């Protein structure tokens, strides 16, 4: 009964005009019937968020949006951060947490990550709280547990209320990137492996109702059968997201199709 | 003369409608005369400044604005990180580069401040370098040579007409935010190093255009005897930004 989630993570692309024309074109291409059946979010660079505000409450497009990256803190001395208030009041519905490229490039560990998840959820944003292994980890073949050390680090002492409030986004590293995605197994195993894992950290009633999705290299000839998985909910995608045709698309077939 | 400049830097505060209302007070408060003899930059977070721009250049205010941060990368897979060119495409004119509590909470490092600068000059944007001493280098009478490292680190391999499109932030970790601003004559010591060196990154002819500003704990009451020094060319101000009289005010006292 969980209902599909497709999360477009432009990453660092497209300035506030290019912004409009992508999300003009996105919504123009899928037909409004299928936003009853998916959920289609696009998460742009903070600089463009205002524009693609005015843009969706202006024209009432069924389009969502997000940012890439939220502060721990409240307003303060923190020079070059975003505070959760300041997405909130954008219109923000969603806001990725600890993904790969912060995690390495920018050092977030598993306590910033909750610390970044606690703030999204004071503010009534939706974190998307992303973990996963990378290939050397995978070779050794102790992904499961790599990815339940990472879910139970970000989301560590969450009530179960709060958990229910997040979603979480399986990457693994490998995938990001690399044109190298995940086979349907491959995802359904950590997502599956998941979900059990939040039966522990926040009852199975919840545990039942996040959603969790996949991400890495995820692209509308590959969505299909992953996002078919059991227990996979949705794709968290990532350079499919600039191009508003395959967007659309990926995002229809997600949906179940026509 | 070197033209002073002050630089409103907001840190992470107002939404994108205090920042309206912010740019509107202050654009009231300081008469379009004092516009001639002082430079005056806001620096607002990353989601205010469509708005920012969009008020300053629609109601043609005199104000200019600049980002708090700016990505080493041009673009691609970098979640999170804004790039120079979109900052160049909402009209940006500065960009922050190195604030203290990027350098700590951020792990900044000399080699990522050079990137950022260099990411920012490719693109049209005057970097606001900024260097400053924690309490122990101070208290150890190491302040000069300390800041003269971190100035050399920054700018690391910039040619001469390079270095000529920056401005230089001391900035002592001691003074941001605690009340304890630096001395006159403790400003004057640094950034007339500061200057000095430039002399040997670039020439003489360049160190004398390059504008060095004094932070931490600047407001109305002790920007004056500050910026008045000679070496000393304008303020980065911290929380007094956020307060349209006061950034008013001290513009004013800074323009003489
Ligand atoms: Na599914
Ligand atoms: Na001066």
């Amino acid at each position: 009964a969980r209902k599909p989630l497709i999360a477009g993570n432009w990453k660092m692309n497209l300035n506030h005009l290019e912004a409009i024309s992508l999300v003009q074109k996105i919504a123009f291409s899928l037909p409004e019937k299928y936003f009853d059946k998916v959920d289609v979010t696009v998460i742009p660079p903070f600089t463009d968020i205002r524009s693609v505000q005015t843009l969706i409450e202006g024209d009432k497009l069924l389009l969502t949006y997000g940012a890439q990256d939220v502060s721990a803190e409240d307003s303060g001395a923190f020079t070059g951060e975003i505070s959760g208030s300041m997405l909130a009041k954008l219109g923000c519905t969603f806001v990725v947490v600890g993904h790969s490229e912060r995690r390495t490039l920018h050092s977030e560990d598993d306590a910033v990550v909750l610390a970044k998840t606690k703030a999204a959820l004071k503010n009534g944003l939706t974190p998307i709280v992303c973990i996963g292994e990378g290939l050397n980890i995978r070779e050794a073949g102790e992904h499961v547990a790599y990815n339940v050390a990472q879910l139970r680090g970000s989301l560590d002492g969450l009530s179960a209320d709060d958990i229910a409030k997040v979603v979480i986004a399986y990457e693994p590293v490998w995938a990001i990137g690399t044109g190298r995605v995940a086979s349907a197994s491959d995802a359904q195993e950590v997502c599956g492996a998941i979900r059990e894992e939040l039966k522990e950290l926040a009852s199975a009633e919840v545990a039942a109702g996040v959603r969790v999705l996949y991400g890495g290299s995820v692209n509308a000839k590959n969505v299909g059968e992953i996002v078919g998985q059991p227990d996979v909910d949705g794709a968290l995608v990532g350079g499919a997201s600039l191009k508003a045709d395959e967007f659309a698309t990926l995002s229809a077939i997600a949906a179940g199709g026509p």
